[PDB]
């Protein structure tokens, strides 16, 4: 019948997925595009003529960008990855907390596997060194604020003090540029968004709480997260005790169950996750 290359081609619509789009979800608000893939002909017959046998888990990729990005859409807070995308976010708000950050970075280490440290301001200051630990653990920070208000109800010269003197500090303490910026309690309004924008960061919240605060036990904690989880979660902890006897165990099941996982900027990151296959742009 075919030789191996027409057996390729005859696969290839099959494995073809389109890049899709960022937009303003009436719900979820601002999500990002996500790229699309179309069979890599050469890559593909590379890794399949020697076994002289056609195997999709031997398919490359090449990927397709979108059209519209993230940074296209107007201001709007993040709740999320692209829900197509097989990849979690992990993030964990620093105000307190110091015992449990290296046990943390270990399990991070060992998984290799990122999470978004959005640190306050105040916190920075009084904890140099921490600060410094997270960066150099190869980890990425944000900005909490300055001395965790609730910015909802504060005016717009207190959220710019707030966002621009936890930045200085940021900058100051790790060398690291700031990208994203987590709200207090989750709570804003348009303003803090814009404000924050005015300052080059994106405004991220999250779609699975761990709720890790009230000190539950970790399988709680563990069963919560994974009753929740979708693709394109963004998972919300502290430097808690729970977190931090449950973290090995939940990205291992996160794993298992076909998630990459990572930091905010990896995850909102139009590349496509490789999982059965491998893709390059």
């Amino acid at each position: 019948q075919d030789n191996l290359y027409e057996e390729i081609q005859k696969h290839a619509k099959q494995y073809e997925i389109a890049p899709q789009n960022a937009m303003i979800d009436k719900i979820w608000k601002a999500t990002p595009g996500y790229n699309g893939r179309q069979v890599d002909m050469e890559a593909s017959y590379n890794n399949m003529k020697k076994l002289k046998k056609f195997d999709q888990k031997h398919l490359e990729f090449k990927e397709v960008s979108p059209s519209v990005h993230l940074e296209d859409l107007s201001p709007a807070p993040i709740y999320r990855g692209h829900p197509n995308k097989k990849m979690v976010g992990l993030t964990i708000n620093v105000a307190w907390g110091n015992e449990y950050l290296p046990r943390i970075l270990e399990i991070l280490k060992k998984h290799d596997v990122k999470a978004t440290f959005f640190l306050e301001g105040r916190w920075v200051k009084e904890n140099l060194r921490f600060a410094k630990m997270i960066v150099d653990a190869n980890q990425e920070v944000g900005n909490h604020s300055y001395t965790h208000p609730n910015m909802k109800t504060l005016s717009s010269d207190e959220i710019r003090d707030q966002l621009q003197k936890t930045n200085r500090m940021i900058e100051a303490a790790t060398n690291q540029k700031v990208r994203w910026f987590a709200p207090p309690s989750g709570s804003f309004r348009d303003e803090v968004v814009k404000i924050a924008d005015d300052f080059q960061m994106g405004t991220i919240m999250w779609t699975v709480d761990t709720i890790d605060w009230k000190r539950p036990e970790p399988d709680v904690l563990l069963q919560r997260v994974m009753r929740k989880i979708h693709p394109g979660a963004i998972v919300l902890m502290h430097p808690t005790s729970s977190t931090t006897e449950a973290l090995d165990t939940m990205i291992t099941k996160l794993k298992e169950q076909g998630y990459k996982v990572g930091n905010i900027t990896e995850l909102l990151d139009e590349k496509r996750v490789d999982l059965e296959h491998h893709h390059h742009h």
